């Protein structure tokens, strides 16, 4: 019942323990596993009793005095209002553990060190925009950037919920053409349309920076303008391919997810941005490279002169190296953080060698941890891996409309 | 029924035939372990039934006299016997299956031209050999390669088995170095031993093909020498780095596995090798540059004159994309079969629709199918599966020793 664990390139065994604690059920059966896919009142009350002894472990005071007062104060504010407010210190370890459980996530090595604002007390989208900021020029920190979230105020019955609209903070429009096709980045077509319904005069570029759709409890959301100043960007050049600059592409500083829900101890909160830094495959062979993306792949490789005539030439997998040469040049030009895909998978295999120690195993998604290109390069790949379940976690949540 | 989304397209199927999936494998509702390498008459007579359901669907004789009078014969000779015998037209359908349902072959739009030959009448080791001999020369067909599979006698009651102790026809020694290393390839080191044990002698290149050790039933292994001439082999050199040729490096024609167990309506076959032609990856990403195989990424690197001491320079990726022109190349310039990523994840996203069409799905493990270097680039990396496991079907097997 507890898994064994093999390193194919070492030859080390491991088994994961953690994985018997798994709550919330995956989409696997003994008759067919789904790993693959994409996407997949008084029990508050046992959530947040194991969130609370979570917690009072961390700091080894598991039986201890403050653990027993707590366990009966969320008792008591449940019993006498149906929820309970976490502790400060209980929002801050909450937010580094669902980070740490998320098992998709390749830089949790760095799941120790998060700024975690307290946006609790918010009330109206202009009270959000002015927190969203206060984030991005924390989290940009002129290009060193700072792990972050915020955390805006939790779900509750019978009112409605803070919500960013856009899956990110930053994004790039796509626009529509006289033909249905695209300019810009094709997986905000959507975003775009719903902000151009709401008042916002599109651009006409390949990279116009989408405005922010926020939304307080029960009101329509409101458009907000990004400060310029405020939006870091970098221009891609290669350090030797004079022309790849000419392509005109660029990407922005800092990946800050915005439409995930973040639960801890039974409470849901629907508004919580995060953001990191990036690895550099993301931008330079997800974004720019996929299909339904930018999809630059052809273009760059004719500027090369490749002989896109044939597959054997392999010209899609140099055209694509170039690009994320590009992207982390450009990156550390600009004095951006950046990591490459060959030292986040290092850091991962160090970061589950100290979650075997710590707790005995660690929930990773193989596919994606993997990176999306030179996938058998990287230690990662001989790794075997344990995907599950744990709690506080970030989960995803349907659209607001 | 599982919803499957290809994210490049926005196509969604459901897969229908993961209900008949028959035996389990090791994930459940609580953890997924899709990326582990390795997951009585009355149980007998059921598969036997379900699988003479299948043969004459196939035959389009479903519910006919013949049918039934299959049915009721392999029920009386289980009862007389303890087992059955597959008819000749039986066998063949059965192998091709077994082929279809291998959820880790991207090589599968090719499952129904494979040519079966018959060696159940199998008497010894001796002829075992002159088996395998024609199966080579048949299959690499002068480098115009030909999938074949060739079929000793089943596991029967009170004999033991016919097993091909190698993991492939043709395979490098591994020696054990003076100061710890391997010289050849290290994925051999035991079958080496086990050779140098019965009795052979010892080269020490790095490319020294194996004799094989053949086991009949209720006899020790018995060595046999591949005659050079029969074992088709392409010298390596790059396009355009004519250093290149100069590592001495050398890969064979055939791909021929032979330590899997074919498992045909409950019948079980440990001695059934198996051979198609390779992707290029196999060969230029995983047997040259993993780093338990022969591992030149570093060496090929070097002599490109890339900056081997930062990973941001991407001289992994490069280096690896290299090798596998050369392969592409080297295996072109002889004139031996070879498919390249990307034909052959393209290939295997018209199998899967054929497979949508003909039979409602098509079992698939995603972290296999993938290629091991340029993964999204391919057009399976965005394309959810659904992994389960069909008889007829291919098994790994405990080795004989
Ligand atoms: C500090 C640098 C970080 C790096 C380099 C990094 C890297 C990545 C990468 C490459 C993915 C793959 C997801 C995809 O390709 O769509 C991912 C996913 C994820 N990350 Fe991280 N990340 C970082 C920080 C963070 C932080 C600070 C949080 C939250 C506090 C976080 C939470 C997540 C989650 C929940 C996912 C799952 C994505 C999904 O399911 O769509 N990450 N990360
Ligand atoms: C004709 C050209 C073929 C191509 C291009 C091809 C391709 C591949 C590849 C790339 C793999 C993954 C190998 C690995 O990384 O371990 C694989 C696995 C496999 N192939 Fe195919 N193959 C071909 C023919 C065949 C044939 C003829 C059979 C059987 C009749 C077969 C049965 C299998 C099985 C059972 C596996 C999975 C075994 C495992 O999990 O290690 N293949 N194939
Ligand atoms: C599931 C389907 N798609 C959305 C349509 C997922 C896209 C997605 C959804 C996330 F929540 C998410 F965190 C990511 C990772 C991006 C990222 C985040 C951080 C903090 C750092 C980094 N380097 N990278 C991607
Ligand atoms: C996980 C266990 N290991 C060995 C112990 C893998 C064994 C194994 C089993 C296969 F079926 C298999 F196809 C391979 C790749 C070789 C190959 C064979 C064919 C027919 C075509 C092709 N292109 N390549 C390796
Ligand atoms: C179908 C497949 O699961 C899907 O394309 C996944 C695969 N792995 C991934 N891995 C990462 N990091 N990000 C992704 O978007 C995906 N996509
Ligand atoms: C641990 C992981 O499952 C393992 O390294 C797998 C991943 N995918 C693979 N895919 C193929 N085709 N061949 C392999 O050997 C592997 N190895
Ligand atoms: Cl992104
Ligand atoms: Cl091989
Ligand atoms: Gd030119
Ligand atoms: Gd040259
Ligand atoms: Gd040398
Ligand atoms: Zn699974």
């Amino acid at each position: 019942k507890f898994p064994r664990v093999k390193n194919w390139e070492v030859g080390s065994i491991t088994y994961d323990t953690l994985s018997a604690q798994a709550q919330q059920d995956g989409p696997c059966t003994p008759r067919r596993c789904l790993g693959s896919l994409v996407f997949p009142p008084e029990q508050l009350l046992s959530q947040a009793r194991d969130f609370i002894n979570q917690y009072y472990s961390s700091i080894k005071r598991s039986g201890s005095q403050a653990h027993e007062q707590r366990l009966q104060e969320v008792e008591a504010e449940v019993a006498a209002t149906g929820t309970y407010q976490l502790r400060e210190s209980e929002l801050v370890f909450g937010a580094k553990q669902a980070w740490r459980n998320a098992p998709r996530c390749v830089g949790r090595i760095q799941w120790g060190k998060l700024q975690v604002f307290d946006a609790r007390d918010c009330r109206s989208a202009q009270e959000m925009f002015t927190y969203i900021c206060n984030h991005i020029k924390y989290a940009t920190n002129r290009g060193n950037l700072r792990s972050a979230i915020t955390v805006f105020p939790q779900r509750c019955p019978g009112r409605g919920d803070f919500r960013i609209w856009n899956s990110q903070l930053v994004r790039y429009a796509g626009y529509r053409q006289q033909d249905g096709s695209v300019r810009g980045d094709p997986a905000n077509v959507e975003i775009t349309e719903l902000c151009i319904q709401h008042g916002w005069t599109p651009g006409n570029g390949r990279f116009d920076v989408l405005p922010l759709l926020l939304q307080a409890p029960d009101e329509p959301p409101e458009l907000f303008l990004l400060p310029p100043e405020l939006v870091l960007e970098v221009p891609l050049e290669h350090p030797t391919l004079e022309w790849f600059a000419a392509l005109g592409l660029r990407w922005y500083a800092l990946p800050a997810v915005s439409n995930m829900l973040l639960e801890i101890g039974g409470l849901e909160f629907p508004a919580a941005p995060f953001s990191g830094w990036y690895m550099s495959t993301e931008i330079g062979t997800r974004n720019l490279c996929d299909p339904h993306r930018y999809n630059i792949l052809e273009d760059v490789a004719v500027c090369m002169d490749l002989d896109t005539r044939t597959t054997s030439s392999l010209w899609k997998d140099k055209a694509a190296v170039e690009i994320n040469v590009a992207v982390l040049h450009s990156y550390q030009l600009a004095k951006v953080t950046i990591v490459d895909h060959h030292a986040a998978t290092a850091s991962f295999m160090k970061h589950l060698e100290n979650e075997q120690k710590a707790r005995g195993g660690c929930p990773a998604d193989w596919a994606w941890i993997v990176p999306p290109i030179s996938g058998s390069l990287t230690p990662v790949f001989h790794q075997e891996m344990v995907n599950y379940f744990l709690s506080p976690a970030f989960r995803y949540q349907p659209d607001p409309w």
